């Protein structure tokens, strides 16, 4: 009967798009609470995490009487078809993998809504609750406790056929279904993405300093710190090089998913045209993807230092009309500094009136360090 239900469940599931199942208890998840208390007294989360920790580790509290979690994995591409190539005159931003396509909180909230729908089919008076869209649970450690995926040393889950390259969702449900078994690790001795972060994130196998790791400065609204800006490189959002290094990840590239196909202009999009995008056309060529969830303003921002790291000559102009323009500190400052680092010498009597009128210390600070540059 509830076996029946399991294999039923397994079966439909794959029939629409899953390309892994597992299955886990409602227990509570000790080992992470330990861990989500020990990241932060050392202050290695990122602020993007959910700050209750009681609903985050435990399923019970979020679904009464619940006594499984049923977890989903769903692969996507690594290698784009057909990309552009960022030429001398246009350069190229990158978007991270996950971020290619539609943005996989729609598809696999999509998935989970089919997978609800065909437990009330049955009418047993089942209750679910979909732990994607916002947001309390671990998707990791429930993935990792139904057997989904091992933690690697680069804290993320690796699954045997499809790597690291999965997206991960989640459903409490009030059926006694039957654990599956945690999967064997298979890092071993490798410590590969560990020197291979160019931030050093990465300070032990398996744990994460957020606050100086890439992906997660990309996406912060503030003013970057300087110690990042010569790092991030030409990356958008995101940073999949703890990913692609990996030897589990290698020949890992599935299309089983239209939706999840990058389109190359937006993926990986020319850097100037970003630096005079509208709130309106952001919205329409942008808003489909994961990284556009902040808005365009740090996307902007990101343009802007990767410019620098090109020292983009023909990009000064639109960087200096920003400068005096553009109603946000963040990216007066951001335009400014960047002017200096290209180093064009010219461009310095501009700094100087903009240091004038600058109002905001901060931009007008970082005008200071552009002028210094020269
Ligand atoms: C906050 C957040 C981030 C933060 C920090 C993530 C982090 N590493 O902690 C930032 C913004 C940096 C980030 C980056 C990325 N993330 Co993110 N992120 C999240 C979010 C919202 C919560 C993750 C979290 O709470 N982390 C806190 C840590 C402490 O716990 P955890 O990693 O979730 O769980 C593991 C650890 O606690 C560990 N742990 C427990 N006990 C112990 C004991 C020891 C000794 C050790 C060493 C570890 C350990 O085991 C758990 C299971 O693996 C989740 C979605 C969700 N609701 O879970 C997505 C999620 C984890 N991220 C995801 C993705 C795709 C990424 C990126 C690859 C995006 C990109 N391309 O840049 C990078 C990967 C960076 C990396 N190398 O880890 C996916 C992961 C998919 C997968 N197959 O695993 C998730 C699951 C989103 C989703 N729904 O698919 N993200
Ligand atoms: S995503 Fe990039 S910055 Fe973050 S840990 Fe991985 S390699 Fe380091
Ligand atoms: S690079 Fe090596 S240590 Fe890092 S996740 Fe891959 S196998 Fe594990």
């Amino acid at each position: 009967n509830v076996y029946q239900l399991k294999e039923e469940l397994i079966e439909y599931a794959k029939s629409i798009g899953v390309d892994k199942i597992g299955f886990t208890t409602a227990d509570t998840f000790d080992s992470l609470k330990d861990r989500l208390i020990l990241q932060e007294s050392l202050g290695y989360l990122s602020g993007f995490e959910e700050p209750d920790i009681e609903k985050r580790v435990t399923p019970k509290l979020l679904l009464p009487k619940a006594k499984s979690i049923v977890a989903i994995a769903l692969a996507y591409p690594s290698r784009m078809k057909d990309a552009p190539r960022s030429t001398r005159t246009e350069r190229r931003g990158i978007f991270c993998r996950a971020s290619w396509g539609k943005d996989y909180h729609d598809v696999l909230r999509e998935k989970l809504d089919l997978l609800e729908d065909f437990l009330k089919s049955k009418h047993e008076d089942i209750r679910t609750k979909s732990m994607v869209d916002t947001g309390e649970l671990s998707d990791r450690a429930v993935a990792e406790r139904a057997g989904i995926g091992f933690s690697a040393k680069n804290c993320m889950i690796t699954t045997p056929e499809y790597g690291s390259y999965v997206y991960l969702a989640e459903m409490i449900t009030n059926i006694p279904f039957e654990p599956d078994v945690p999967i064997e690790d298979m890092c071993g001795s490798c410590t590969k993405c560990l020197d291979a972060c160019p931030t050093g994130a990465l300070v032990n196998p398996g744990q994460l300093n957020a606050q100086r790791c890439i992906s997660f400065l990309t996406q912060t609204k503030g003013f970057l710190p300087d110690e990042f800006r010569t790092k991030i490189g030409n990356r958008l959002y995101g940073c999949d090089t703890c990913q692609t290094v990996c030897p589990l990840n290698k020949g890992k590239d599935f299309h089983l998913h239209p939706e999840m196909e990058p389109d190359p202009e937006i993926a990986k999009p020319l850097l100037k045209p970003l630096l005079a995008i509208s709130n309106r056309e952001f919205k329409e060529k942008f808003g489909h993807v994961s990284g556009s969830w902040r808005g365009k303003k740090p996307i902007q921002r990101n343009a802007i230092l990767a410019l620098a790291h090109f020292k983009d000559a023909s990009a000064l102009p639109e960087l200096t009309e920003l400068m005096h323009k553009d109603p946000r500190p963040v990216i007066r400052g951001t335009a400014a500094w960047a002017i200096g680092k290209i180093g064009d010498p010219a461009y310095a009597e501009e700094l100087e009136k903009a240091l004038e009128k600058e109002k905001d210390e901060e931009a007008k600070l970082e005008i200071e360090k552009g002028i210094e540059l020269l």
